[PDB]
């Protein structure tokens, strides 16, 4: 339905629009190096925040495909991560965001707007999972023409008899740790398969997890 | 027929003012941002007066959709009730408590109220969720003080008849217009036209609701308005 799907994907671009507007407040409006790249970033959260009320209301038309240099894109996203780990609550480096990219760029058609959704939900439950801090490891490469993401956490882990249960519908693990809706990654997988890719994960209950997604190469 | 097609518009409405009403702090942000990009930045006089609308029009955004979600697990069936034996005169004399504890500290007090009490002598054991039943409690009293006098005295009061618990809450503003004593009760219905969803008083009929009671308002135009709380007792 409409008003939980929207209200589920707005809530990682506030807190990342959120944390950029903090740092601007917080002093970086003085600072001419950085204060022109932070606006930038919050007009393109608030514009694709108000594309995404719309998208998402005329469901209840259009996939956008476009060849998109995934390398840029990622880095985008994880670059406002970074942000909403710097102005988080927690001590300074309690959250590592490290990345492991391949050196070639990659091209992949896909819908910008609706796979970052994708990325948000994976580093939102990485970060949402790993209650106890970690290093969030993000992986970039191809391989058998297909272009392949990795994201692991030292977090929660799954259990094994879930691993399956996780992209479904509201399907939350029901143990000792919050979470909300178990929306998060059945839009993902959707949005995933619409783009013709594939996405799984693999986790061990005390170690962490680690989510992949496959697109297309060419 | 008809029946299905109640809901059917009601959602329908629901979800063109959900719409609507993300819609609109998002395009006061872009304003404020063009505005910032276009150089009021490099402005000391007005770039951090800028950045505190931005920032207080996020956090709006930010209550809106966790109350958003909420009425969602609830339309879902999702919403987790956990019915617990407790004594609603600490509870409620706890929150209480905390407002009281608010006007405490001189802020300046922007309105000074008085939180008079009147409850009955027995001690009230019901089950109810104490999370879920706080929240509601704090939604009719912030509605109680902001819409009280400077100086208005706010009543409440914790009652029980041989069938039913009931919980009253009384201020002395200017009340609600007739017209709309069941409105108030609605998603976004706002009486008024800064920050305030319309959304409180929609979750807590349907909290109360969940817990097997009911809530409603009496209010005269111009006396102030009285909600009521009924929990069904033994
Ligand atoms: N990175 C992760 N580590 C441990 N558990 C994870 C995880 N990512 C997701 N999960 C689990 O999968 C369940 C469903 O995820 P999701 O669809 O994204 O739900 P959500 N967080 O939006 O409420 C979550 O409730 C959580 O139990
Ligand atoms: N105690 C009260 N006195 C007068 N009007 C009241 C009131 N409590 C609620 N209302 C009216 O009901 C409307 C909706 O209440 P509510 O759902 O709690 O709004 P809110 N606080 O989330 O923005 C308010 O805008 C107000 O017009």
């Amino acid at each position: 339905q409409f008003v939980s799907n929207v209200s589920h994907e707005l809530r990682t671009p506030l807190t990342s629009l959120r944390s950029y507007i903090e740092a601007l407040s917080d002093g970086a409006w003085k600072d001419p190096e950085v204060a022109p790249g932070f606006l930038k970033v919050t007009q393109e959260e608030t514009d694709r925040m108000i594309r995404m009320i719309n998208e998402l209301l005329s469901l209840s038309t259009r996939v956008d495909m476009e060849l998109v240099n995934i390398n840029e894109m990622f880095n985008y996203v994880l670059d406002r991560f970074d942000m909403i780990l710097k102005k988080d609550d927690n001590p300074a480096k309690y959250y590592t965001i490290k990345r492991e990219f391949t050196k070639r760029d990659l091209w992949v058609e896909i819908d910008t707007d609706k796979f970052t959704q994708v990325l948000d939900n994976i580093m939102n439950n990485a970060i949402k999972y790993s209650p106890d801090g970690g290093v969030v490891t993000c992986r970039l490469l191809e391989t058998h023409n297909q272009v392949i993401i990795s994201i692991s956490d030292q977090g929660l882990g799954i259990p094994r008899a879930d691993l399956g249960h996780v992209f479904d519908r509201f399907f939350r693990v029901d143990k000792a740790r919050q979470g909300g809706t178990g929306l998060g990654l059945a839009i993902s997988k959707e949005v995933v398969q619409m783009l013709g890719g594939r996405i799984w994960v693999d986790s061990v209950e005390g170690k962490g997890s680690t989510f992949y997604i496959s697109l297309p190469y060419e």
